[PDB]
DNA sequence: TTTTTTTTTTTTTTTTTTTTTTTTTTTTTTTTTTTTTTTTTTTTTTTTT
């Protein structure tokens, strides 16, 4: 449920970090379910009880 | 008057989602064949003339 513009401000605040987001056998982002999790935790979105 | 770097155009390739067609398997289906109960036909004995 992240916009476009927000899950490219999340990269934004994270990518720059030592994280790489790993890449399948294409560019394409192959974000594992864990890179989802921690992607979304630093995004700024509250969690179901932190908010 | 010249040079360097970055933000825009466009171009190329891949994955996921959603397009169609065919085959195999499953369901409803009358014809043919098979099974059982039966009304008609055949045989013998006893009694009477």
């Amino acid at each position: 449920g992240l916009t476009r513009r927000k899950l490219d401000e999340a990269i934004a605040k994270m990518e720059e970090a030592g994280h790489q987001f790993t890449k399948n056998n294409a560019n394409h982002y192959s974000i594992s379910l864990s890179e989802a999790h921690m992607l979304m935790d630093a995004a700024g979105v509250p969690k179901f009880h932190e908010r």
